[PDB]
């Protein structure tokens, strides 16, 4: 059992937040894990007809953030029995998605949407991959086992696009060591698994599901998204820098041209306005 605590699992984030009270999730301040609560919620509230249900199901999704769990039995490692039998749909909730099932109904934090990013900066703008280690913040230890990581394809859509196997690259497969918190750990556990995995770099919002297998009969596995952007470092690109290997002039602070009507300026805003009429219906 366990989650992602480095970059934070999206469950994770959203179990932080104040999820118990008031029941109906209006404590949650982040729009999408406010939205996880209530869509389990009001997925249960319109199938029982009964609050106590939905308030139940609904909190399990967040109280049971290190059991986002599947179980895969002897062949965990047969990639079409995970694919279609495992976690074949709901990803980012391992596959839960019935409230009165083993493990509840997870499928709040499987929608699509403005999920809050762990942002990493680049080093470098020319890096094709930036050498991230990953903390996964065990509840308890489990060996033999191994850690899969894959990434979303370059072009997925966070906003609209549901994390599934066909948009997934596996990018690190590997057993890891079980080692020491560094300084400023968020994980609450005493010992962790701390893997150095080369994230490829996107221009955009991107999800990386991280997997925990048990190598054992029973074959439970632990499946969590976490939300990762990149930043990008301003200015010219350092290939495009032409340095020179060779009277008195000064710019002021008076805001050049103002009251021009140009970029930024509040015309430039309303004439967008009016470029986009056939886009409002
Ligand atoms: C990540 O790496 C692990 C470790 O190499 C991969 O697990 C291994 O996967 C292979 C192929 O699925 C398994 O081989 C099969 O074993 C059965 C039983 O012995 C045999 O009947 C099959 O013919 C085949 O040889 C292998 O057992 C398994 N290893 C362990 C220790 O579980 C895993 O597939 C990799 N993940 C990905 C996404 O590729
Ligand atoms: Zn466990």
């Amino acid at each position: 059992h366990g989650y992602m605590s480095f970059p934070i699992a999206r469950q994770r984030r959203c179990s932080m937040e104040s999820f118990w009270y008031p029941t109906n999730g209006d404590g949650i301040t982040d729009p999408m894990c406010r939205a996880a609560y209530q869509y389990v919620y009001d997925k249960v509230l319109d199938e029982t007809g009964s609050t106590t249900d939905a308030i139940s199901a609904a909190q399990y999704e967040f109280q049971q953030d290190n059991e986002y769990a599947a179980l895969a039995g002897p062949d965990y490692w047969d990639k079409c029995h995970i694919t279609q039998q495992v976690v074949p749909n709901y990803l980012c909730a391992a596959g839960a998605h019935s409230w009165s099932n083993p493990f509840g109904d997870k499928s709040g934090v499987d929608i699509s949407g403005s999920w809050r990013p762990t942002v990493i900066p680049l080093s470098d703008n020319h890096q094709v991959s930036v050498p991230l280690e990953l903390e996964f913040c065990p509840t308890a230890v489990h060996e033999p086992s191994y850690y899969e990581v894959y990434i979303t394809k370059p072009s997925f859509n966070v906003f609209i696009d549901r994390v599934v196997w066909g948009n997934l690259d596996l990018i690190y497969n590997d057993t890891v060591p079980l080692d020491p918190r560094l300084p400023y750990s968020i994980c609450d556990a005493d010992l962790v698994y701390r893997f150095t995995v080369p994230i490829p770099i996107r221009q955009s919002q991107a999800v990386l599901y991280v997997r925990w297998q048990r190598l054992d009969p029973v074959g439970e596995g632990f499946y969590n998204c976490v939300d990762i952007n990149f930043d990008y470092n301003n200015g010219p690109d350092d290939e495009d820098i032409i340095v020179p290997d060779v009277p008195n002039q000064c710019a002021s602070t008076f805001n050049y041209n103002e009251g021009v009507p140009g970029f930024d300026t509040e015309e430039y805003y309303k004439y967008m306005y009016e470029s986009l009429r056939f886009n409002r219906y």
